[PDB]
């Protein structure tokens, strides 16, 4: 089968199993893929989305260790454009509307989030060893 | 170059960049390796070492996403023995003494820990957004 270029993007702050499963899902959308992962900038993430603990460099360095990741664009653009897909020869965007154009182009592929497995969920579990009273 | 079987073991609780760098180091000890990673049991870790947030199954599932990991033994034995090295055809043990026999056998390879990159370090950074006064 021909190689298919998949693009996923995100913050990837305090990388956890939920991120890695979503990256696995994107990587496995077809038999033979290149998974490019875009990591959002510190300034744009904080302005448009919310707070981020780790710097772009830290978030990117951690992602390089994930086996599903073939290429990283860091920083990535905050908004995906058709020209961006042309520049990097991206066939499909893997995502969990602003995205109507992607669906009309046949380039939108859904991925799922996993609940209850985040890094902050783990800290909440640590805290339960300390009773309120 | 002939394939070399490397064994590393650990708790791998709330997997972070420091773990992944140490696994990368073990994987890259020689040109061609198989990196087997042993994950310690919940009961033995808590008895002999200290507290663990994630279950063996969770710690193991997260490790499978790391690109350096070729095989996982989960649970692994708490203490490595010469018979264990024979059973899994392990050439070297990558570790950061109880381990004198490994050094005498020529099978001890040192790896390093990275400071300041742990999951709990990140939570400490979150807390600094809240002044004492
Ligand atoms: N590894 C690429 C990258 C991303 C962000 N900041 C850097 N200094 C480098
Ligand atoms: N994936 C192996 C494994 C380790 C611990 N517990 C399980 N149920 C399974």
């Amino acid at each position: 089968s021909k190689n298919v270029v998949i693009y996923a993007d995100g913050v990837y702050d305090m990388l956890h199993l939920g991120h890695m499963k979503q990256l696995e899902q994107a990587k496995k959308l077809f038999e033979n893929t290149t998974l490019i992962v875009g990591v959002t900038s510190d300034n744009e993430t904080k302005l448009f989305k919310g707070q981020v603990v780790q710097t772009l460099e830290e978030r990117t360095e951690t992602l390089k260790h994930i086996r599903w990741v073939d290429e990283i664009i860091s920083p990535c653009p905050w908004v995906v454009t058709p020209e961006f897909l042309e520049k990097y020869k991206i066939d499909y965007v893997a995502h969990d509307d602003i995205y109507a154009w992607l669906k009309r182009a046949g380039k939108f592929k859904a991925t799922q989030r996993t609940e209850g497995v985040s890094t902050t969920d783990l800290i909440v579990r640590i805290l339960k060893n300390y009773e309120d009273y």
